[PDB]
């Protein structure tokens, strides 16, 4: 009756959300039920001035992670999309969340900067935002997550598949 | 598909909690599934240092709202127990939950500050805590909620019977 979450961390331009997306497409093909949370959907929805500071950056991840835990205790499967820079957050989010399933988008710098369709990076070398996690923002790389995949050298479809065996081999599935 | 949310609103004091865990040991022992989200047990859980000025119950709210609407889309029994002092954000709330069943706990401020356990009524009348709602803090009663109860004169039994009433007049049990 409990169900399980996947939590997707990585730095910005990481590929987090796409994966997100088609695991949410794929799973919902087959008739479950999904529930979408997103860094930057959450933060747009419940506080838009929330900056990137660590206090606040943590007070976010605590709502994510307490959004998930009650979804997923009443068999709702749950999708995780957030950068989640800290290891010692994501530890915290797996001791809150029984069924936890990491997956880590492992993307070089170089490749992430030309991933980049909001901007994200351009405004950061320009001294227009600080700290962007990926660029001089600190993104502690997990060390054994359940999942990881290089989005340099995997289709998205590829990753879907990777995270899908994963679960099965859980059991979960 | 679709569940409701149980919105309590309410003064300190007015019993909010108390009837929101009575509703709770009700309906699961009727077989239901259940989630409670207390606006103490909320915050002491996700922001323990947020404050009360009206930029941060707003904050608090919107995160209340969004995980009642999350959970009860998807068929979960949402029962919410936090002040909500102000109108504009129980119609919020009502636009974001499809079936949303207001319930306001009406109890005047002399009984109000004898059912003061936690000790918050005299912790304001010292100065030692400003704005409390229900004293100088201000609250805008609800005008015509689904279910209005007095607790100065009614027991918890007939505020849950009443409550499980209403419930059963829209088709939601
Ligand atoms: N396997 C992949 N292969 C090639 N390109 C990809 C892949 N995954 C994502 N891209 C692209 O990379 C860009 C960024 O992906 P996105 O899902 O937005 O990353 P993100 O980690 O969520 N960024 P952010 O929300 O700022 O932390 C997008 O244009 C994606 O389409
Ligand atoms: N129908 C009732 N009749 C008589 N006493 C009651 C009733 N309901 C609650 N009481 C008591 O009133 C006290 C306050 O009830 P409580 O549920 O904590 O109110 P509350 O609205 O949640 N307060 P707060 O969380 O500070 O905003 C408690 O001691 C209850 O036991
Ligand atoms: N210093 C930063 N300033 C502005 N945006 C950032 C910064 N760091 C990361 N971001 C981007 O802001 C979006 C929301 O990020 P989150 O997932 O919500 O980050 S988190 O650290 O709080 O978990 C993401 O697109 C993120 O890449
Ligand atoms: N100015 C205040 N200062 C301290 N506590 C308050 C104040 N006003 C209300 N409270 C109490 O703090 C607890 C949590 O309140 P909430 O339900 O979370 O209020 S709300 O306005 O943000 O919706 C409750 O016991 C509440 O009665
Ligand atoms: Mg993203
Ligand atoms: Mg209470």
């Amino acid at each position: 009756s409990m169900s399980f979450v996947i939590w997707i961390t990585g730095p910005s331009g990481a590929g987090k959300t796409t994966l997100a997306n088609a695991l949410y497409k794929k799973l919902e093909s087959m008739g479950y039920r999904v529930e979408l949370l997103d860094g930057d959907g959450v933060r747009r929805k419940l506080y838009p001035n929330l900056g990137f500071s660590e206090e606040e950056r943590w007070m976010h991840n605590r709502v994510v992670v307490e959004m998930a835990r009650r979804l997923s205790r009443n068999g709702i499967i749950t999708i995780v999309s957030v950068v989640s820079p800290y290891r010692a957050w994501r530890e915290y989010a797996r001791k809150e969340i029984e069924k936890f399933v990491e997956v880590y988008p492992r993307c070089p710098l170089e490749v992430r900067m030309k991933r980049d369709p909001k901007g994200l990076y351009s405004k950061a070398l320009r001294g227009e935002i600080k700290g962007l996690t990926g660029l001089d923002g600190e993104y502690e790389e997990p060390e054994n997550p359940e999942v990881v995949v290089d989005t340099d050298k995997m289709t998205v479809e590829e990753e879907v598949e990777a995270v899908l065996k994963k679960l099965m081999e859980l059991g979960y599935l």
